């Protein structure tokens, strides 16, 4: 998948995501992605974060 | 599933969840997750909470 | 099902439900839940209530 | 079917419905329910009313 | 079907319909209903009207 | 006042109103209008009705 | 005021109100109205109720 | 007023109005406009219509 | 299909349609319908118009 | 003010309020009201609560 | 007023406008502006158009 | 398909499309349509445009 | 002001505020309130916070 | 005014604006600002543009 | 696939997308498209961007 | 002015704003505030930013 290909490459890099938040992309598979070091514009938000691809509009590398 | 793997690791830890609240990820499976000691900002909300995964935006380990 | 198991456990007890109200979880199954003695922030609402699992956000035990 | 079982016992009695109205439950099956002598807060609403269960949030025995 | 049964009986009678209008129910099948003499509160609207059951919330006999 | 002048002549006659309902125009002044024998598409709506002109979009002689 | 005139006359009578509920109109002045015996379609709601004229769309006598 | 002048000019003529319909600009003033013989994409709507200038978006001459 | 039957009869006649405009039902099939001489209230809108049935609320013969 | 008069009488009694919660009307004046022992359906929400009148839809004595 | 100055210069030229359409800025004053040869994307919409400034987001010289 | 047939017919010609713009129907198939030389009420928008049939309301020929 | 008096009383203490967050009411006046050590259901949010009384729904003391 | 001061300085520079678009700020006064060379992400939009300060959320220098 | 065929030829060129952003089309397949050097009206938006075709309204060659 | 007093002390420090964005507080007065080196979650947003206090919900020292 172009999606597998790219997400492999993006693994390690800070990314922004639209669900309907930013942080480093720790891992992913066909149903979810997982983020480390998650921040909002005001501060840190959580060690990790799970998000399903179903509810994801776009992902963007920083 | 990265989902299974991660939730296993998160089991016991305080987590926040988005549907459309925070507590301890007591337990889970494919269809639902179960929170313990669910609080809101104002205070406690209730001894436990079931939540369907189909309506979960994102879960986040604090 | 974590859902069957926990619901078995909560039968008898007061619970809050968000659909899209609180009362005693009288009974349930794969499709619906039956509440008994239903209250609202203003007062009584009904001897009973049927609710489909499909349109429930979360059920919470008090 | 908890739903069937429960709907049997409510037949004859005044009930309330959230769809997306109150009146006596004439009949029901899998697809729809039929309400007799439907009423609004403001007054009557007409001899009968069909309602498909798909768009029903909850029903409630008064 | 309770729905077939009733709509047969309601055929001939003025009815109101919620799609997401009133007039006499001329005919129906599993996918549509057809109305004659359609009025709004301000006046007549159209000799006939087709409406699919998919987009119909409730039907009500007058 | 075109508004006064015109409302005089419509007094007695069935009218329609958009507020944010149809029935006979009993009376009016600067602040409100009074409608008699108010009607809905679905049926009657009650002996009378006050309506403040501020929230009225248009009125219409039928 | 046509509004004073009518509300005097309507005093005693059950009325419906649109704010943005029904019951008997116990009293009113230029800023508020007060209702006794307030009901919704499901049941009683409260001995009394205050409502400011600012947020009232229409009032209707039953 | 460019508004008075142009309205004087358009009296007699068909016009469309957006509030928040089309018909002949029968008359007008500082507060309202009176339309005569009012039509909708489906047909007639009313012998006449009153509309306040406050809630009109644009008036257009055809 | 009552739908097929009726649309056949309506073919040639001016019709109004709701999606989310009026003209002559030129032709149709299962997936779409085709309008000719499509006008709006303000005027003509265009020589023809295709419209998918899946997004049609109601069609109405004028 | 009927408002002053009534709120005086209601002072001490449990009341529900709409802004956009229930408790004891502890005290009030022109600009605000103060609730004591404010609960929601799920439980207690907080020792006290101020609320501006400008944003109050309706208050209701239970 | 920069507004007066600019609109003077724009008088005669094709302009687009946002309220909540494009044509020639025929004329204007404090309360309103007047467009000539108002077209939309699909075609012509009407000989002229008045528009109140209070409801204008932005005007733009093409 | 009435859709294939009519689209074959409209290839070459200017058309308006509502999604959820106007230009020449350059080409199309079962899934998408390709527009060439795309215009908006304010001006040009693009050398070309791809659009999925799924999210089109109506296509109209000018 | 019931508002001044009660705010004097609550200075020092944790409070929840709804605007359109919780923290210590550090200080206040006729126009605004200053919060210190601000928390959200997920965690810290800021050393401090300013908020205008105009856009506050309710302030509540915990 | 801090607002006069800054807008003087920003005159000449490309800016973005939120009304409820970007280009160079040609001039301004207490009621409006005027933009030259206005672009959207897709292309140019208009030689100039007027926008009233009333409907402007923020302005931002680039 | 008109979609495939057309996307090939646009590869390398700056494009615009409506999702629910502009930049060079790096690659694509059935499930997603990849945009390089993504840009906002206000400025850059980050090295790359994945977008799933499901939530794409239209794409547009500039 | 608590507002003035407090804004003085925050000048120089990174702050967050809800309007209807974060960056260093350059200056302020009654009508507006000026933010320097404005930032988004996704990245920079431009040298400076004016914001009128009217549409500001809260400001927050980080």
């Amino acid at each position: 998948s172009l999606l597998e290909k790219v997400l492999k490459e993006w693994k390690g890099h800070k990314v922004a995501v639209s669900v309907g938040f930013t942080g480093t992309l720790e891992d992913f598979d066909e149903e979810v992605i997982l983020l480390k070091d998650v921040v909002d514009v005001i501060g840190n938000r959580g060690k990790q974060m799970l998000i399903g691809l179903e509810d994801i509009n776009w992902i963007m590398l920083l």
